[PDB]
């Protein structure tokens, strides 16, 4: 999970 990679979030930005």
């Amino acid at each position: 999970i990679q979030i930005g």
